[PDB]
């Protein structure tokens, strides 16, 4: 059955175009198993999978990579050019677009009333807002991906933008059948709301005791291997008193005096015990045990959004000391609530009917598995509505024609002066990667790679011949980059600073150091930052880009992926 | 001497001791440079060359220079029963107690000295306890050194030659003149450094044509450009004033340069000298710890950059010491010839710069060695340091706190303590080891004691856990880095039940056993007796007068014994 499900998975992979390889695999523990996989063409088009078994790992693996294909996940922070931006469709046949209103408000067809609602409370929401970042495309308006409102049996249309920044991955799964993708999206809906609650809220849980866990001897064989190795670990009902199918397992080590937390969710105890025990160590060998924090007493920290985002990003975050309470908060119950997929897709909507929650669900059968993304406004939210706001990763689209045409570029002085002050108009963080505000693939092998906010008002500062300013960024990019650059760029920039050190020396002849400088960072730096410094070449080893992004291998590469996917999207429409 | 003959005249004298001696490491990173490292075991020396055996003699020598001077045991208190027996540094040295109003003793450095090192006339007897005896009721130990001019004893605290010469100016060699002309060169080597180096001043190139008079030198140089390594070959004489040459390498990797100081009366031993001294102890990957220049003048300036340049060459160089002009011109110098002409000619400038010169000479190794004081050129530290970075200052308190583990005074005497340090202006950051002159060994609390780590014990000894968590903190926030593992899980531990204790709305009881599955149970019992008062100084055993309580210390005392057996 498994080597079955496997072997179907890789074909109906293959006959789509992609040649998917095993890249690294873990068995730290009995019972405990990893998998990292990807594309040949394309190593940042991965997948990993847990299990109990080798196989079960596998096929864990590329149910979520036809997870994330089916959602366009893998494509959901890039910005897809202008050719796709205006072809047939962007990110499904299905899709809506609605254009902009004269007075910018959210056009008529888009959410509904409880929606505008609750991503909009103030009434200070507009439509230019809402621009998804994959096209980009203002013209063509506001695109709306269709979802089924489950209490009635609606379609409603939800901005992609505001799903790609507040939902991100949460609430999405594929499965052998519709509703058994249903559940499990349900269930992950339950373990990230569960999750953030426990957290939270500083929340005491009871353990499981002996006798259950007992009931699962696998489980038992991995939980003591990680004791045996130096590993204490508590095993917790997250369900808090019989309301969710969730379990919590938490690992301590000892060595460095932290603690880390996994949470799963499933309608059977014994497989929400698996699974979180084998997230637990996903992607993680004993030896990497090592990255997380200690607990704490400040559970005002503990509360903050950003603790419970940092959660959900690398598990890395803060817990209070109150979860290992000796006294719970609630009893431990022994739960379930399994049954047959449509039982189990049935049990759950009756817990979001008595939270009186709404349920929206898009569901994608188009690559051949079933998959689905599921939205529960109020629950599964990763990120707060204000985002919209305050951290739109659409925000910064304007301002990219601009920016790929620096290099090269011939302006007269003012108008990269000028740019600096917008970016600070607009509140761009210094710290902010640009290929991340862009939505660019760069590649590792050009300055692109690692350009930041503050490194290009250096080259702005530069090309527009304010060198107070230009050193006050180089110094910035110095401090906060030499880091993660190539040797070649950071001899740059070492040339690059010490020369600006010395324009602002007023009792310094510079001739007077030339020779010393070509010994020390070589002739072509010394060269290069001259003309930097002249404002004849500032934008230093960034390469000029294109409308398509021809200019980066592996934004090519990504779009030669994405096209395997807009065809099948052709096919089965 | 011819080298075959100095090693081994120096390997029997040194078994003849008692000491046993160890070519550790070995290197020869381009041609015609050497260096080797030589140890007992924390006894120990280098030595450079332009050969396998000029190393060893230079080690050898070194080895000898810091035996006659005691210099390996200087960091250190020797203990009780050294510090009251017949003599401690030498039998030569006088004791000058200390008298009513406090003043330095009426026979203790001439007038010339204690203007110099007292202007203000605002110096104690008290304050010039060496560091070795601390024995304040014996009194000032003073060391005799000769004053060249009339050939008069002069006797000099070993508080002062300890705090402000250290190890400059020391030489062994196989004559006399030929020590003493290693230790006025080196005088000169390292006044002329710090004025380059401070004044940044642009100095002159050594000519290709002088450089090529020296092809193992050339040679040595141009490997090292091969390997990626700009070197600038400089004359440091100042217009010929000076027998001193300079030589920095660039590593273009980093950013950094690395400059190095040599001193000799011959121009190409001089040179030699200073690119070997360049690579000693260093291979061609161990070039990348040091500092790019700067325009930041009043840095380089700075005095503390200066010690740290004496200390390990990583300080703050001027851009402008690559200027194309230079301040000087190029001067081919020469002060070379026997020993006896070297050795004068040294000394008549220091007599045309108007500075007196006093040189203690030591036999009894059976190896000629001295050390070389000229007050106003020779001082590592500025004279002010006698007041504030005193080695001595900390030595009164030395007993109450070595007698702190196991103690049962009042809360009140150890809540005293932390004031009372306070009172005495020592840093938080101060190893308490450095402060007291003890040799711990690695293995134990002491090891990495500091200060502020003592406050801590002190505020849980005393009761006061508020104070705990400040200075716990403070602990870990400056020390987890280098604690043993054992260690940083007991303060971690104990961290955690002293933020539990300021938890008001909390109950102790609910946290105990995830505390023991985290930081274990010995960590627990231990942190919490700690907290009672019970046991606050975790980790550090007591230790007596002789400080048979580390084996470190004992190594050392053994060591020194030998020393002074060949003194009688
Ligand atoms: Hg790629
Ligand atoms: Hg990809
Ligand atoms: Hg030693
Ligand atoms: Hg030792």
């Amino acid at each position: 059955a498994l080597e079955d499900s496997i072997a179907r998975f890789q074909q109906k992979l293959s006959d789509l175009g992609f040649q998917i390889e095993e890249a690294s695999w873990l068995n730290p523990v009995p019972n405990v198993w990893s998998v990292h996989i990807r594309d040949k063409e394309c190593a940042l088009c991965f997948t990993n999978g847990k299990g109990a078994t080798k196989k079960a790992a596998l096929a864990s693996a590329l149910g979520e990579y036809f997870e994330r294909l089916s959602t366009n996940y893998f494509f959901a922070d890039f910005w897809l050019g202008e050719t796709i931006a205006n072809g047939p469709f962007v990110h499904y046949p299905n899709e809506k677009w609605f254009p902009l209103t004269e007075n910018d408000d959210v056009p008529e067809g888009l959410l509904d009333d409880r929606l505008r609602a609750f991503y909009d409370p103030e009434n200070e929401l507009t439509g230019s807002m809402l621009i998804d970042l994959q096209s980009g495309n203002e013209d063509r308006g506001i695109c709306g991906l269709p979802f089924t409102r489950q209490s009635d049996n609606q379609t409603v249309y939800i901005p992609m933008n505001i799903i790609g920044n507040l939902y991100v991955s949460n609430g999405m799964s594929a499965g052998n059948t519709r509703n058994e993708a249903r559940v499990q999206g349900l269930s992950e809906v339950f373990e990230r709301y569960v999750k953030n609650r426990i957290i939270a809220e500083s929340i005491s849980l009871p353990e499981i005791p002996a006798d259950v866990l007992a009931r699962y001897p696998a489980v038992v064989e991995a939980i003591e291997t990680l004791e045996a190795e130096g590993f204490p670990i508590f095993a917790y009902d997250g369900s808090l008193g019989g309301q969710y199918p969730v379990i919590c397992v938490v690992l301590f080590n000892p060595a460095n005096g932290t603690c880390f937390a996994s949470f799963g969710a499933h309608p059977d105890f014994g497989v929400a015990l698996e699974r979180t025990v084998t997230e637990l160590l996903q992607g993680r060998g004993l030896k990497d045990l090592d990255v997380f924090t200690p607990p704490t007493f400040d559970d005002e920290e503990v509360a903050e959004h950003t603790n419970l985002e940092t959660h959900f990003i690398d598990s890395s975050g803060l817990i209070s000391w109150d979860l290992f309470k000796q006294d719970a908060d609630y009893p431990f119950v022994d739960w379930n609530f399994s049954g047959t997929t449509e039982e189990e897709f049935a049990t759950l909507m009756a817990i979001f009917n008595k939270e009186d929650k709404e349920v929206y669900i898009a569901d994608y059968e188009h690559l051949g598995v079933y998959a689905c993304r599921i939205i529960v406004p109020g629950m599964s939210d990763i990120y707060p509505a204000e985002d919209l706001w305050l951290a739109n990763n659409s925000m910064g689209s304007h301002l990219r024609e601009t920016i790929l045409s620096l290099p090269g570029s011939e302006w007269e002085k003012e108008d990269y002066l000028n740019l600096i002050e917008q970016l600070d108009e607009e509140g761009f963080d210094d710290f902010t990667r640009v290929r991340e505000l862009l939505g660019l693939a760069t590649g590792s092998d050009n300055g692109w790679y690692t350009l930041r906010i503050g490194e290009l008002k250096a080259m702005l500062a530069l090309a527009g011949g304010d060198l107070e300013q230009a050193l006050v960024w180089t110094e910035w990019t110095m401090e906060f980059n030499s880091s993660v650059f190539s040797p070649e760029r950071a001899n740059y920039y070492r040339c690059l600073q010490t020369l600006l050190l010395l324009a602002q020396e007023e009792d310094r002849q510079p001739l007077q150091y030339l020779n010393a400088f070509v010994r020390m960072y070589g002739a072509d730096a010394v060269e290069a930052a001259s003309a930097a410094m002249s404002g004849e070449a500032a934008f230093y080893g960034l390469q000029p880009v294109d409308s398509d992004l021809h200019a980066f291998a592996a934004h090519q590469s990504l779009l030669k992926a994405y096209e395997k996917l807009q065809r099948a999207k052709a096919a089965f429409w």
